């Protein structure tokens, strides 16, 4: 997989972000996680974990897997990185977002996600509180 370039547009909430990306907007739909929407437990929070993140970034990248880069609904699905460090991981690591949504031929970090989820669930955090 390689890392792209791409600026934040505006953060939206723990799964999603409107990036520019090839100097066209586009919503980004975070591949391998599901995050709580707004009005579930911990889903603000997400959504201010993740904005954090990216809108702190100097750098923001986006890397498509092997398989489908667009969503049914138009969105891009990509590992979202912010100064090296990739958000997708971070969320489960932080027990705010859980492994989900594996499908064949786009799941290059599986492995280093459940890895993570298992961190986090160890630590009993939030999501596994
Ligand atoms: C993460 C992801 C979601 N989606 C679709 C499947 C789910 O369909 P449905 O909308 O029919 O439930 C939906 C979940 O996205 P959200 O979790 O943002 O709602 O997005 C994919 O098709 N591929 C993916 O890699
Ligand atoms: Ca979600």
């Amino acid at each position: 997989l390689h890392k792209e370039p791409a600026t934040l547009i505006k953060a939206i909430d723990g799964d999603t972000d409107k990036l520019m990306y090839k100097g066209q907007p586009m919503t980004f739909r975070k591949l391998l996680v599901d995050t709580p929407e707004f009005n579930e437990k911990y889903g603000p929070e997400a959504s201010a974990f993740t904005k954090k993140m990216v809108e702190n970034a100097k750098k923001i990248e986006v890397e498509f897997d092997k398989g489908q880069r667009t969503d049914k609904y138009g969105r891009g699905l990509a590992y979202i990185y912010a100064d090296g460090k990739m958000v997708n991981e971070a969320l489960v690591r932080q027990g705010l977002a859980k492994v989900a949504y594996v499908y064949k031929g786009n799941n290059t970090h599986e492995q280093l996600l459940r890895k993570a989820e298992a961190q986090a669930k160890k630590e009993k955090l939030n999501i596994w509180s």
